[PDB]
Formats: C-alpha cells, sequence, structure tokens
C-alpha cells in the first residue's frame, strides 16, 4: 500500500544469462477500459447468417485479462539470437507477474469537449484464476498479448468464453460463469498486485535439426547380414521366368536395405505454390481442405501434424493448412496478399518426418499370384505405428510459448500443433476489471438496476519474469554450424527496429533451429 | 484507517462447502442517495382517500438500510441445488458483515450539465442497531435486498417505519425515533465499517418430503386388535333393523382404523383455477378473502397457516392468498398478467398437511336419536389439537431466510409464515446515512436551520459472510430419488443466466423439497 | 455360540417390586414361518375395488418382526393391580431384548404325509433398526404381539409398509426399502440375539383421577371481590326498563364467578347408545362420522382427542369413534355383535376435560342492540387456548404402550391419541426372517434367479426386561379411595384365567385411574 504521491513499482526489462539459465523481464504500459458497460452479455452466431460449422454460443464479460503467451513478449530479437545460435534446446522454469501504477481516471463529455480527471478513490479488480475453473481462453494464438517493442503502449482485450452449442442455442449441460464470483484484489492508485508461478516439467523444446535422416543411419562403407527379396523373375537371355533371388543389404542398395524406424505420422495436405500461375483456378481452400468432423461440424486441420513444409529444391510450395503464417504490420484482416504474411518453412525436419503434402508410402491392398498383378495404394493419412520418430513444430519468436492440455481420458503426444510446451497447470489467466462507479442515483428508492455509470478507465504497467532453463551444445562436428544472422550489407532501414515514423516492425519469422546433432 | 489511495476491502464472493458446513460469502456494490433532503418526516394515509384499513401513521427517515435478508444473497443456483439435492436440513449459524472502499461524491449542475466530483472529506455514518431498539423493518419482504447476480450494482432502500394509528391520526403512545440519536461510525473515503452476528439456536429448516402419509403409517398386511363401529343397521334381507356391529381394523378399512395422529391446523382459503374460465365472474380478491380482524382493521392472510397448495391432480388450483408468489423480471407493479408472475407450489407437505382449499373434516353438531337424524358440519379452521403434526411453508431461492418473532408474552410455534427461521434476535439492522454537508451560509448570523446543502451520495463495497450448518440425508431409500435439475435440452437461453442484454433472469422458483425420509 | 446340544438361553418371566421401580420380564415362545417365499412383493389397493378413501400402495416383505408394544405382554393382571391401586404414575425406563434357542426345521411333503425335521446348518437373520431408517409400523395397534399369557406360543407376524400413493398408483417419491441392504446378524441354533434400549424421559402417565372439578375450585365458603354483570334488565314491578347491575362472585352463584382457567380442547362426536332402539335408524357410521381430510382423502377421527366418554349418569351413551374398544376372545374380525366386544369408559376425565358428545360450549356471533337480539352459538371443535388444561387418555392393560412421533416440523401435545407415551425415539423395529436354502439346482448353469427352495421354518424363545419408574401416592385423603378389585362372590370361572378348554380370556378393559388426587 502507498499513496497517492508514491510510485507502487519500477520499470524492469532486463535479460539476464547466467549459466544455463536465461531470466527475461519485460514489463509494459497497459490501458484497461469499461467492457460492455460492466455487463456480462449472452453472445451467439444467431442471426449472423452463419454457416452450420461456424455456430457458437457463449458469453462475453466485463472483464480484460492479461496474455504474455508469445516469445518476443520476452525475448529481445538479439536475444532470440543468442538462444537459437547457441542452445540445442531450453524451456520454461518459473514465471513472476507483478501489475503496479495504477492509474484510474474518469472521462467526462460536454458537447464536443471530452475531459479526462484521476478518479484517486475508484479501483480496478484483479484475480488470476489459479485453480483452472474459468474456460481457458489462453493458447488460441490472440492478438492483444504484450508488445514485442517495450515502448508501446497496448490495450487489455475484452475476456470471453464458449460452451456447448447446438447450433446458434445452447444446450441444458452449457455453463455459465460470473467473474465477480471469484475473490479478487481490489486496486486503488497505490496498491500493486503480484503473484509467482512454476512451470511443471516438460521436455526441452528442439532446437537443432539432425544432421543425419532416419534412411541414412547405416555405415555406407559395408554391408548387412539380412537379405531381402530382390527379385521375382529371372532376366536369363530368353524370357521372364518366376524366380526368388536374395540379396543382402549393401551400400549401392540404402533404399532396399532393412531399418530399425520409422517416420513419424502423416496427415496429408494439399499443396499450393506461392506463384499463382502454378495453381488451379478455382477457390479450394474449403473444399480441398484437410479437415476433421466434430459433432456434425467441420474444422479445418490446422496447423496439423508435424511435417515438412516441402522436399528438397521445392521452396516455392507450401501446405495449405499446414504452416504457422505470421502477418506483417501491413497487412489487413481478411484477404491480404502475400506480400503482407509471413509463410514459416519447416524444412528442418524432413529428416524424421514426412513432407506435409506428399503420401506418407505405400501398402499392398491385395494378394497377388499367378493370376492376380500385385496391387498397392498410397497412404495419406498414418497413425501412430511401433518404431515411428518425428519432431514436433518448431517455436518462433513471434509465434505461441505455451498451451493448455485439455482435461481428458486420453493424450497422445501433447505437444501443442502450433507449437511450444503443452502444459497440464499452465500459467493461470489473469484477470482484471474497472470497478463500477454509480452516476448519482435518484432521490427516491428504485429497485431496477443501475444502468447509470461515471465513464473510467483505467492504466498502469505489468512486469512479466520468466526463468528459462539452457540445454547446451555438446557437438564434436568439425566443420562450422548454420546461424542465424543479420544481411552485414548497407540497406535503408535495420531489421528489427523502428521506422522514421516511429513504427516497430519484425523483417521476418525467426526459428530455432539451426545448430545440429547427430540422428 | 486508510489514505485516499489505499483500497480498504478485497472482492469477496465465494462458497465453501466443508463437512457440514457450507459457507457464504458475496460482495455488491452500492449506491446511496440523499434521502428527504436530510429531514424526517411525518408520513400518514390522510388525504390519500385510504380506506380505513389502509391507515397508517409513520415516519420517514434521512437513512439508508443494507437488506440481505433472501436466499439468493447469498446461494448462486448451482450452490442452491447442491444444497436441495443433498442435505435434509440447514440453519444459520453465523454472520459477518463490511462495509468499504467509500466513495463520497457532490454533485453540481449548472444549466443542463451534472458535473461529479469525489469529496474527499465527507463522511457516511454507519451503525447497527443491536439492541433492538429501533422498530424492525427487515422481515416485510421488501425489495431492496443484495441483488441475485453478483455484478449488479443496486441502490439502498430509504428506511421508514409506522407506529399506533387511530385512522390517519396518532396516539400519545405513538413512538418517534431519531436515527441520529444513536452512536455511529463516521466514515471517510479510507475508512471502513464491519462487525459479527451469532444466529441463536434454531431448528434446522426441512429440506425433504415425507415418503409416507399421516393416515397410511399402519403396516398393510395386519390386522389390528382394535374395535370400531362398523354399521348401525343390520343388512339382513327383508329390512332394515338397528343394530350395533363392530369390526377390527383390517388393511380394507385403513379409513376407518384408528389412528394416534391428527393433521396439523388449518384455516380454509378460496380456490382459485389458474384457468381464467373456470373461476366465478366477479372481482372476489377482497370479498372472498381469508382475514383477520385487528383493531376493527381487515387484513388479508397471506400466505398463513402453512398447508398444501392442492390435492392430487388438481395442480391448477392455488390457494388464493395462500401461496408465495414471486414476479418475473418483465412484471409490472400492479395489475400484471399470470405469465409475468410464478406461482409456488407447497404440494409436497400433503402428507401432513390439510390441504389449503379444503376444509379440514368434519364434526357431528347435534344428538342423534330414534327421532333425530344425525348431523355433521364442515371445519373451516381448526386451531391446535393434541396430537397433531405439521410442516412448516418451504423457503425458496429467492425467498426470505428470517423474520423477527415479535416481542410477546405469547406465541404459538413462532415459524415465520412466509417462511424461513423465526429469530427473537434476528440479525441486526444496518443503518447507512451521507453526513449533511452544509453549503455556503450567509455573511450574517441566522438562527434558522440550515435548508442549503451540497448535493451529494456515496458508493461502495458491502461484503456478507454467512456460515450455515448442514444437516446430511441418512436415507436406506433403495430407489432413485427426486433431484432438482436442470433441462438437458436444447434451448435459446441458459437457465439463470443474463440475456444478450445484460439482464439476468431467475427463471422459476426452487423450494428445498426433494430428498425423502420416513413419517 | 453354543453346540448343537446347549441351550443359549433360560426361561425369564418375573415382576420385581423394589423401591419406586417395577421390572417387568416376559418370556414367550414363538414361530417364523417363511413369508412371501422369500419374496418381496409391491402390493396395491389395485383392483381391490377400494373406495378412494381407502387407497394405498406399498410393499411386503419376506421379514417377520417382534411386537411387544402391548401392556399385557409385560404385566400380569396382578401386577397391573398393583401398579393401579398404589401409584399416582409410571413410565418406562429401559429395555432388554433377547432371543435364543433357535431351532430351525425344514418341512417335507409326499403324498399327503408332511415330515417335520431339523435343519441344524441353516440359519435367521435378525437385525434391529436403531436408526430408523425404515417405516415404522409399531404403534399401529397392529395383532401379534406377545401373548398375555405366558404359556402361549404366537406366531410372528409378516411386515410390510406403505408410502406415498396417489390412488392405487405410486409417485416417484415413493420409496421401497430392502432389508437384506441392512446388515444382520445370522443364527444357527447356538447362536443367540440380544440388544438393550433405554427410554428417553417422558412424563408419568397418570393414574389418578382429579378429585376436583375445574369450575369446582373456589372456595365454597366465601364471596369473590370481582363483579360481574348480573342483569342487563331490572325487575320493578311494573315492566322491564333496560338497567346495568352487577354481583360479586358468591357460593350460590358458582357457574357465572370468574375463573382462571378452561377445559381442554374439543372436537366433538356422534353419541350411540348401547341399547339399540334408541339410536336412529339408519347406518350414520361413516356419514355422521368425525373425519379429517387428508389429500382429497377422508379418515375417521378415532378414537381422537380426550374427551369424557359421557357425562354423569349417561353410561350407556359412548362417543361413536371416540373410545378404546377391545374385542372379546370371541369376537369376529366383522360385524361383530356388542357382547363380543369391550367399550373402554373415559369418564374420569370429564373433571378437567369436555365430553366428547356435547358442544364445547358457546359463543356471541353477533353485535346486539336494541334493535338487534343478542345471538350465540355452539362450538363444536375447538382448538387450543391460553389457559386450558386437559387430560390425556388413559391407558390398558391390554392397551398400547408407545407410539412414534412423527419427524415433522411441529407438533401440538405430542400424546398418542390412542395413549399412552409419544417417543422421539421409540423401541427399535426388530426383524427376523428365515434365511432361504435353495432346493437342487440344475446340473447346467442357468442366470435365472432361483425360484426352488427348501420349505423350512423357525422357533425360539423371546425374553423382553422392561424397567418402569412408579410415581408415589402423596396423598393426605382421609376417606378410603376407590381401588380395583376382583369380585369376592362365587362364579363358575376365576377372571383373567383359562378356562376347561385352555383358553386364556381378559373378562374386561383395566383402566389405571382409581386413586386420586387435588386439582
Amino acid at each position: 500500500a502507498d499513496g497517492v504521491g508514491n510510485a507502487s513499482g519500477n520499470w524492469h526489462c532486463d535479460s539476464t544469462w547466467l549459466g544455463d539459465r536465461v531470466i527475461t523481464t519485460s514489463t509494459r504500459t497497459w490501458a484497461l477500459p469499461t467492457y460492455n458497460n460492466h455487463l456480462y452479455k449472452q453472445i451467439s452466431s444467431a442471426s449472423t447468417g452463419a454457416s452450420n460449422d461456424n455456430h457458437y454460443f457463449g458469453y462475453s464479460t466485463p472483464w480484460g485479462y492479461f496474455d504474455f503467451n508469445r516469445f518476443h513478449c520476452h525475448f529481445s530479437p538479439r536475444d532470440w539470437q543468442r538462444l537459437i545460435n547457441n542452445n540445442w534446446g531450453f524451456r520454461p522454469k518459473r514465471l513472476n507477474f507483478k501489475l503496479f501504477n495504477i492509474q484510474v481516471k474518469e472521462v467526462t463529455t460536454n458537447d464536443g469537449v471530452t475531459t479526462i480527471a484521476n478518479n484517486l478513490t475508484s479501483t480496478v479488480q484483479v484475480f488470476s484464476d489459479s485453480e483452472y475453473q474459468l474456460p481457458y481462453v489462453l493458447g488460441s494464438a490472440h492478438q492483444g498479448c504484450l508488445p514485442p517493442f517495450p515502448a508501446d503502449v497496448f490495450m487489455i482485450p475484452q475476456y470471453g468464453y464458449l460452451t456447448l452449442n447446438n447450433g446458434s442455442q445452447a444446450v441444458g449441460r452449457s455453463s455459465f460463469y460470473c467473474l465477480e464470483y471469484f475473490p479478487s484484489q481490489m486496486l486503488r492508485t497505490g496498491n500493486n498486485f503480484t503473484f509467482s508461478y512454476t512451470f511443471e516439467e516438460v521436455p526441452f523444446h528442439s532446437s537443432y535439426a539432425h544432421s543425419q535422416s532416419l534412411d541414412r543411419l547405416m555405415n555406407p562403407l559395408i554391408d548387412q547380414y539380412l537379405y531381402y527379396l530382390n527379385r521375382t523373375q529371372n532376366q536369363s537371355g530368353s524370357a521372364q521366368n518366376k524366380d526368388l533371388l536374395f540379396s543382402r543389404g549393401s551400400p549401392a542398395g540404402m533404399s532396399v536395405q532393412p531399418k530399425n524406424w520409422l517416420p513419424g505420422p502423416c496427415y496429408r495436405q494439399q499443396r499450393v505454390s506461392k506463384t499463382k500461375t502454378d495453381n488451379n483456378n478455382s477457390n479450394f481452400t474449403w473444399t480441398g481442405a484437410s479437415k476433421y468432423n466434430l459433432n456434425g461440424r467441420e474444422s479445418i486441420i490446422n496447423p496439423g501434424t508435424a511435417m515438412a513444409s516441402h522436399k528438397d529444391d521445392e521452396d516455392k510450395f507450401f501446405p495449405m493448412s499446414g504452416v504457422m503464417i505470421f502477418g506483417k504490420e501491413s497487412a489487413g484482416a481478411s484477404n491480404t496478399a502475400l506480400d503482407n504474411v509471413m509463410i514459416t518453412d519447416e524444412e528442418e525436419i524432413k529428416a524424421t518426418n514426412p513432407v506435409a503434402t506428399e503420401r506418407f508410402g505405400t501398402v499392398a491392398v491385395n494378394f497377388q499370384s499367378s493370376s492376380t498383378d500385385p496391387a498397392t495404394g498410397d497412404v495419406h493419412a498414418m497413425g501412430a505405428l511401433p518404431g515411428m520418430v518425428w519432431q514436433d513444430r518448431d517455436v518462433y519468436l513471434q509465434g505461441p510459448i505455451w498451451a493448455k492440455i485439455p482435461h481428458t481420458d486420453g493424450h497422445f503426444h501433447p505437444s501443442p500443433l502450433m507449437g511450444g510446451f503443452g502444459l497440464k497447470n499452465p500459467p493461470p489467466q489473469i484477470l482484471i476489471k474497472n470497478t463500477p462507479v454509480p452516476a448519482n442515483p435518484p432521490a427516491e428508492f428504485s429497485a431496477t438496476k443501475f444502468a447509470s455509470f461515471i465513464t473510467q478507465y483505467s492504466t498502469g504497467q505489468v512486469s512479466v519474469e520468466i526463468e528459462w532453463e539452457l540445454q547446451k551444445e555438446n557437438s564434436k562436428r568439425w566443420n562450422p554450424e548454420v546461424q542465424y544472422t543479420s544481411n552485414y550489407a548497407k540497406s535503408a532501414n535495420v531489421d528489427f527496429t523502428v521506422d522514421n515514423n516511429g513504427l516497430y516492425t519484425e523483417p521476418r519469422p525467426i526459428g530455432t533451429r539451426y545448430l545440429t546433432r547427430p540422428l
């Protein structure tokens, strides 16, 4: 508790590298409006003309929420470079969150003159949902996270959620949540808020590419002792006669050579070229999409199973729904051109992972015999097989960090498909609201609910501190690695900087996979 | 004591279920106007054209008061479900009350421009009447309680009271009370108010229905050893001759079988159908009403004696003044249609209790003989008889909790007829007022009372914490119980939720009686 | 635990009088059949042609139960004489119950030859319902109690119960109980069963009559200082003129003399003569009955409110449903003659209690004036008034001892109307069943329930020990009391004895009220 004239916190944006730990700290200044005029609202797809696939039922809330779940909320571009060039992995360890220097301001409008003044006795309400009792809205990759650039002031997003829906209607099993029915701390201008959080144990994200591929793991100099069936008919000179001929795995035959392992799972997606003229002329984004069917309602699979974006020298192709796509600062919200988006490239994992736009392989579909020819078929979707190995999708400086693992009877490899760390108990949602301040009530009692309030909003600073654990690179590789680097040549701007108007931009996605490891 | 910039309390709305206890906590935000321009006023029915039955004399007060006496002030609908499905009873134990985050605001009007500003040095006055020295206005089911929905802001009702009246005049025995003549705490914006209260020992409210009825308590398989007079004339074949014939109680005769107990008291009320066309065409609500006569002044008995609302398969009928009726949010104040009200149904107690619209029974009114026929008459009102047992009226989620037992020489079963817990020493009245702030006085002294004040009002948060004791269900019943449930089918809205405009509604009354017990 | 050849208990029938305590002990030999072929059965009034007043729904059970609730189960006639001649009151204190010397016997029938043999390995199951979790069937005055005469062997009655019914159907709130879903002790022929019970604190039953009446409590020698209005018109000689004349209460005026107390409650019943020729010629037992209305279903009130059976020298009259009637051993079950029943006489309580067949009194029904004559009306049913005093119904040697007070929100004077001690926690029901013994199963498995059993039954001894507390007679009365006595004259039989065929009979009811007390 502080008075009116004492600051309740200090600005801390820093990055500290010690041993196998790096600690990031970021401070931003925020602004919180009143949402929904202090009301909870039933929201629905009703009377929107929505397709069956787009129906929803839910509620909008008066509350806002803090979202720091993206990597540029924490690492600067230089810091991200230090991470990805020097480290085979990393994971989050613990978390510290602070709200301070609260200012609540009332807004008065007379004629066209808006006047803003301090309201020193008003409060804001803050609580974290530590027991995960609310619908968890983080991890859907929503905008409204802390800005990448520390000098930018950001608006706090409005909290809302969805429940079970049949069309645009609800079901008796649908849940409604009042956030005023949790406890929350109330803060005047001298108060501050804090809590800490510990990440559970998670695997290090793999920041590296394999320097080998699954099918190349053999000694190139040595034969095997295993035999395979090489030929079902002998050549002779006269005519082809049925025969059974066997060869042992040799270096000339690496493709037919027996192996211990299989590539990872595959769900095939449509291939689309970054050159317009190569693609079919039609709108196939929905009709040609890889989709799943849930309760008679289709949803595009995206980004889907972790798969290589393209094979060698096909770099102009990308999976239609299968890659993370970031917008530039010049991108519009809908139907923006290719030059305004940044399409990530998952190419590093083609060592262990199927290419996203190709079949997993071929299977025998029949019994051959002297009468009937052997037939095969393509496998476009392949589930887990014993012996499969795969890499998870890479993360990105502007991509998400964690997702909440759904609470369910069963999981298979619960790594979030957009990338990052799947968490049973993720960092909790932090909810904030301006406390309603009634206007002058009438002189005689009325039992009707107050609709009349003093217009106000709030602003302050927020700090997030995350400790990260590093996995060091042990390699015996003789030759130099690939590194992320900035271009040394001259240019009009510097990457990851403001322009002459003050607009901070991010030139490109930066993944984590540069250093190499044997497979 | 806190400064201007420090919050004096935190938001707490919660429900905690531990063992046989549940603790409810609710926080609301309130607004307090100035009432009566800081004046006490004699109020009366004079010059209102009131009927003799409606005359009154009393006083209106500058003070407001807090009323939390309803069950939805405390239990959420889900919490109410947990209570009524799992428990045979419950009672209040202790109470905690807090006022905090006080803001006093002054209102200035120039032309049509209303300006609101903080007045940091103004106070509000608060006291609880712990010794019950004021007329106790709680327990009359007045509106102005804490809203059911925690996000709603409510206006504080004005305190007033009545005293003895002869017509519209007073009597020398009538009392006037100045509330400034109690001690009270004065609160600036940094101050807060609290007190705690302990409920006295009261019976658990019975939340259950009997799985037996009084007249069915016998073994259906076995005869009695008691005889009753079965016939006063023998059949023979020729003609009816006077005779005295006796039978012992058997299973075929359960209605004539001797018993130990009587149904509870009865005061009959007029039956009215929920279908208009069944009712008589006339306005009988006053002329056909069950009424009591007090000092030459009639008052409708309502809801009156606890009685079953209807008998089997008569559900369309209800006692005219004999049921609790709640309004929907669409109900007007006067002469609203049936679809805007919710009529409770007391049907569960027909096991031990007379039906409200029927006679208690029949009595012999004469001496029979060979000359004179035996005559009976109907008993429409029956007072307490030794051997009577009865159930009290049920409570409801939106109904009242307690009433103050009048302080009198005698009582009979002092359970409040609207339902809930009769208390000798109820939760005290909590009175609040904005302290008058004179405007600029004249430059020369005048002994005349100030009529000129700075217009202001106040707002803050209020917390109520009640600990409830639970009585667990011990049943050996084999088959499943009736439970309160929400409908599983789809619908446009969810019960007990806000709509798309933010309006919270309660779809229906919810009583407590679901689980069963043997009689 | 005993073997086959050792007795598990001894015969104890005794009565011990020590100080203010008397301890009764009674042993009987019992026989338990298999009921319902080991089945639970839904039972109903359906397809019985029952009147609406007689409908029921319930279950019959395979179990039997022990019922000792009658006074001759405990006191011999001589012991009952000692009690009622020497004591102003008495109440039960504690209880001891034992089952022992169990013999289970299997019955085999070939042709017309029934053969009975010991089955040494069969069991019986016994449990007491201590938590009152079953419908309590004791206290309905059912036959099947221990016989009055210790040498008589009695059959154990079948347990059954009723639940809520709408007509002959059930309601979702109706309860079904499986008695195999309680724990129970299993007893082979060497095992025995016991438990003890403590009565709660209850008032002494009043065994005495008042030697005064309420209206005679004054000093016959002395005037009062209170005045009453004696005459509203003066006599003069010429004509009757309006006047107000007042007299003070004197001994000549005992009827008009102010008093402190009122007689007890009254619910009037029809008067019927023990001489046929006096009664009306019609069957009025149902149509002229005092009845209560419960859930649209009529039940005769019987015996009803405790009231004097007749006034002075009207002994030939009795209340139609208002007295306890016992059958002689020669009585049939239905429509037996007056000479086969024994009608009790409640005459002793006419000191404080209204006569059952007469009005409670008269009330003013109007406002008199010079124009309109004063009018009165008869009060045939009167509930509790402040200042009423009354006596409870007397008990009888062959009448019931206790009843279970229904578990309800409210009671008024919860004394059982058939007489005896109302108990919140009565002596528990003791349930007994022969354990099913399958016959030879088929040689191939079937999942169908066994319908085929070895026919058997059981027999043993039961002991009940009750300690009674006595209230001694303190009287200063000079002259001899009325006493219960046997007739000294010669006769063909002795009262309360067996006849030459071995049949034990009880000549008459014996109440408790002989000694006197001032009022």
